[PDB]
């Protein structure tokens, strides 16, 4: 259960601060 929605959002939470610096830092 932890570990679970830990590593899903693990990944993912790398996902969004990479979609974040795309778009933000795309026009940055």
């Amino acid at each position: 259960d932890a570990e679970f929605r830990h590593d899903s959002g693990y990944e993912v939470h790398h996902q969004k601060l990479v979609f974040f610096a795309e778009d933000v830092g795309s026009n940055k």
